[PDB]
């Protein structure tokens, strides 16, 4: 059964609710990305009306067959009206195609859901600066002060100077990257501009990059992994044995691998600086860990709900236990007294 987080009071929707059959009073089903854990439960046969962005959109429709009466793509930055009810999609930060919902309900109450998202200064300038919010509904996956990561772009930094120093030292070397949903294109889009390279990849993963949007895509990435020095791999073959048998399939063209996984949050974050940070290394094959997140730090989580100041926050993230979420509800009252709503 439906949880009360994903269901939206005083309408009939829900949010990234399909996995729960046919959910009693919903008119309407809202989709804010396209992550397994959120789209789980659609295909071919659903029948009700999804909204979503134009991204997800074509994704629906190319990746699972949804059939296109039923997906119904608004335009960002734009009121709309949905069933008797408006509605403004905003950009979430987060992966191609990735939403935050503003509702408008007919009593009055203005409610945010955030899907997931990457809170940002920028958000301070969006539709939300012109009106007040009344209840959030908020991604908390990183709510504790331990998640520190450093930009988006201090991390591409580290990741093209890498590459382009381990491949000018060794033109031999081939670079990889793991991947396993979308989101974090950034990372291998930077690095094979640096080296002058088409990104190849598997017939399944070009289909979903054509999808979603992203300008020049055509003169990015590519289905013939002979002409290219960055590949695309399953994140589950980031490994030392993964790695070794992908570079005999190369026939001799490669002699060393530097691959790259890009994890959220891993507690070498503590401790250790971007700059400082250092592959696994096996024999011709090198492993870098690189902390590139697609949500919130705690800082930056904290700085967009003090600038909001909703009345009531309802968390979608680590609800499970009792332990997440008393600590939680300390940080949310902290926020608060400190600036005074
Ligand atoms: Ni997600």
């Amino acid at each position: 059964t439906c949880p009360f987080y994903k269901k939206i009071p005083g309408t009939g929707f829900t949010v990234d609710a399909f996995q729960y059959g046919v959910v009693e009073g919903c008119t309407a089903y809202f989709l804010t990305h396209f992550h397994s854990d959120h789209y789980a439960g659609l295909s071919k046969h659903f029948t009700f009306p999804v909204y979503c962005s134009e991204i997800t959109g074509n994704l629906l429709k190319n990746k699972l067959h949804v059939q296109e009466q039923y997906i119904h793509p608004l335009p960002l930055d734009t009121e709309c009206i949905v069933n008797g009810v408006k509605v403004v999609l905003l950009d979430a930060n987060h992966c191609p195609g990735a939403v935050m919902i503003l509702f408008y309900l007919p009593n009055g109450t203005v409610i945010l859901h955030t899907g997931d998202f990457r809170a940002d200064p920028s958000m301070e300038r969006s539709l939300l600066a012109d009106q007040k919010v009344h209840m959030l509904y908020l991604d908390t996956t990183y709510c504790s002060p331990e998640y520190t990561f450093p930009s988006q772009q201090e991390v591409i930094r580290f990741a093209i100077n890498t590459a382009f120093e381990a491949v000018t030292l060794n033109p031999h070397a081939l670079v990889v990257c793991g991947t396993y949903s979308i989101g974090k294109e950034k990372v291998f889009l930077a690095i094979a501009d640096v080296l002058g390279s088409k990104v190849g990849m598997s017939q399944e993963k070009y289909k979903t990059l054509q999808c979603l949007n992203i300008p020049e895509i055509n003169s990015l990435i590519t289905t013939d992994m002979c002409s290219s020095l960055v590949h695309l791999l399953p994140m589950m073959q980031i490994n030392f044995k993964g790695l070794q048998s992908h570079l005999k399939k190369c026939g001799g063209k490669y002699n060393q691998i530097l691959a790259f996984r890009p994890t959220g949050w891993t507690h070498s974050n503590k401790f250790t600086r971007i700059a400082d940070v250092i592959p696994q290394t096996k024999g011709n094959i090198s492993i870098y860990g690189i902390p590139y997140s697609e949500h919130s730090s705690y800082l930056e989580m904290k700085r967009f709900v003090q600038w909001l100041k909703p009345q009531k926050i309802i968390p979608t993230v680590n609800v499970g236990t009792w332990k997440s979420r008393s600590t939680m509800e300390k940080y949310f009252r902290e926020w608060k007294l400190e600036a005074g709503y």
